[PDB]
């Protein structure tokens, strides 16, 4: 029997995920090991029922928990837990990300286009996300006057809220959004609207998925090397199941950074 | 006691050659809502990693499942016989032995998509395959409906990505400027398309109609907006779980007529046609 792998993740609509996913897979896969994916945005299932899922099929689980880092280890015992993009508790590994830096270049691009009028786009129902508050902080720190606006994580949700708040405030003229997904609705109310881009308004996302380069314009985003994101997880995995690493310890604690990806959205 | 969860539940494998055509993702979602629905266990095995096949990814989900839906890379005689009473509903391809089949009218679609592109008067019309004459069921059935209306086209071909379909589109804009209509394999491939015309100066529809298939979200967010002979993923998702219900409760005998299913594209007109 063969080393198995379960990976839980909050849906499948998101095309983060999938390219997370099909990364952690093949780096899996080629080291002979299975891997089981739990797409759990449904029914109303959570992170934890994802893990409870799996656990008697699997040696071992990497993923987006929600929240469930601690019950979930509790649930595996002592298979090793990686959760990425929260904080890992007891879990025994993490993969976290540097919003702060990431916070950083993207405000600093639209401040090198000289960008009076900024909006930033937060997935939501003040900023509620770890992003959200770093991207928040960092424009208040400069001084800029800036607006939160805040929307339901989809493309078609993005648009309206972005189309709507267009309206009250024409003068914005720079648009970072909480991830590529929402960014492709900001520029379709940009388009709707009859703004050009990057020209009377520049959008930033973040995630660097794939879709950014089919869109037109371009999507400048703050991306994720996915091959780096999962070979940070598969080899930490191997770190853990070998007892090269520690449980809890700072050396099963990673953190990687986002690299700016400039493109037609921006100038 | 009492407070536990009850009823040990149905447990199903859903089998996808890959998670980077957009298509699958959609599909997957759509066949994991409606099963959890039902108060299923899912697992999906994406297959499309050290080259592995839709038999193996049915070998590895046998013991953990009931039964398998999957689009199986032309395995799906051999998996259901891995999987021996354990029904297989398998998509879009030769079904053999399996116990339950879902497939797609491609010569209905070929003749929606194409009535399209004759009614705007498209005079030089290219269609766009996946591969390395016409190889798949879909391209046959686009030639076909395009030899018989006597429209004078040309065959393009490229490997099943947004890249590799601009690249292949491109070369053939320099050779055939005229070129005013393009049908693609798909959505993803449709996405390269519209890439090419754009960095060709070419208009989308004015100077260029694209449509592509399957009807992925990502049409929407394309500038300009794809038309597509589209699939309701809902619809194909409902078909692959009721048909399993079917097999499951004895409803359906496997093999049978009633366990072939046959679904059709309906036209969705965005911006990419006039
Ligand atoms: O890690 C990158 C992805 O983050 C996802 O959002 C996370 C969020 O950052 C985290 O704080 C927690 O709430 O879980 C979320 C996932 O449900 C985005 O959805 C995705 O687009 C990536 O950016
Ligand atoms: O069912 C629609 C999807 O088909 C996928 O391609 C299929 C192909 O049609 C089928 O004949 C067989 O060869 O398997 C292929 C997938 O492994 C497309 O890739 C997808 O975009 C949908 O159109």
């Amino acid at each position: 029997a063969r080393t198995s792998v379960g990976l839980a993740i909050p849906d499948l609509t998101n095309p983060y995920f999938p390219a997370f996913a099909s990364s952690v897979v093949e780096l899996a896969t080629l080291r002979g090991w299975h891997v089981v994916v739990d797409d759990y945005g449904h029914g109303g299932r959570s992170g934890l029922d994802a893990v409870e899922h799996l656990a008697p099929q699997v040696d071992a689980v990497i993923g987006y928990l929600g929240g469930y880092a601690d019950q979930a280890q509790t649930v595996l015992g002592r298979r090793p837990l990686i959760v990425l993009d929260e904080n890992p508790g007891g879990a025994a590994g993490s993969i976290n990300f540097d919003y702060q830096h990431a916070a950083k270049v993207a405000v600093a691009q639209l401040m090198d286009s000289k960008r009076q009028h900024i909006a930033y786009l937060e997935a939501g129902s003040v900023p509620c996300t770890v992003r959200g508050k770093a991207v928040a902080g960092r424009l208040d720190e400069l001084g800029a006057s800036w607006s939160l606006i805040v929307a339901e994580e989809t493309a078609e949700a993005a648009r309206e809220a972005a189309a709507a708040f267009l309206r009250e405030h024409p003068e914005t003229d720079g648009i970072l959004a909480f991830n590529d997904l929402m960014a492709a609705g900001v520029l379709k109310a940009l388009s709707g609207s009859g703004r050009r881009v990057p020209e009377d308004c520049a959008v930033i996302g973040m995630d660097g998925i794939p879709l950014g380069e089919l869109l037109s314009p371009q999507l400048s985003t703050m991306a994720l090397d996915l091959r780096e994101v999962g070979r940070a997880a598969v080899e930490l995995l191997v770190g853990l199941l070998s007892g090269a690493v520690t449980p809890g310890s700072q050396s099963s604690r990673t953190t990687l950074k986002h690299r700016l990806v400039l493109r037609e959205s921006t100038e």
